[PDB]
């Protein structure tokens, strides 16, 4: 079991940690969502289905810079919202085959009423999440490490 990301960053077999950088809308008003959809850019796979059937968690997830001070929000974990910053492991998602697979998290973020300027800077850290791969077959517990990073910014309009 190894992820990857969509341009081609890699975490190994038995976890370790990479950098996502991500495309924003530029613009989001009060009231309204910035989405951050992961599950377009983190593949995963199971490395010996024959045998093992692997288990995801999202074990934690957490907010940086911008994202941690004009916005609050959710994150929806297969089809399930929870809060953001998560206050709990997710259930498990089964990763079935050697085929890529979307490791399906997205976040929710809205900006609180006193956000003004730019709310995200580009380049900056906006959240850390925790990818937990255990499995069926073995003792094996890893985390995945993923660092999400802001390419463009982000106003949002008095
Ligand atoms: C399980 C297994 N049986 C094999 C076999 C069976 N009969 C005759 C010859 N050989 S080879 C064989 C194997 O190749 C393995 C392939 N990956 C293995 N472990 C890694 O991948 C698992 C599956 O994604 C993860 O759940 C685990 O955490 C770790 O990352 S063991
Ligand atoms: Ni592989």
């Amino acid at each position: 079991f190894a992820c990857k990301t969509a341009n081609g960053t890699a975490i190994p077999i038995g976890g370790g940690s990479a950098n996502v950088y991500v495309n924003l809308a530029p613009v989001v008003n009060v009231g309204q969502n910035l989405v951050v959809d992961l599950s377009t850019q983190i593949f995963c796979h199971n490395d010996y289905p024959e045998t093992i059937t692997d288990y995801v968690t999202l074990q934690r997830g957490s907010a940086y810079g911008g994202v941690l001070s004009n916005f609050s929000g959710t994150v929806k974990y297969s089809g399930s919202s929870y809060p953001f910053p998560t206050t709990s492991e997710t259930p498990r998602v089964v990763y079935n085959s050697r085929t890529d697979k979307p490791w399906p998290v997205a976040l929710y973020l809205t900006p609180v009423s006193s956000a003004g300027g730019v709310a995200i800077k580009a380049g900056s850290l906006i959240a850390v999440l925790i990818l937990r791969q255990t499995n069926n077959y073995n003792s094996d517990d890893f985390q995945f490490v993923w660092n999400i990073y802001a390419n463009n910014d982000v106003v949002v309009p008095t």
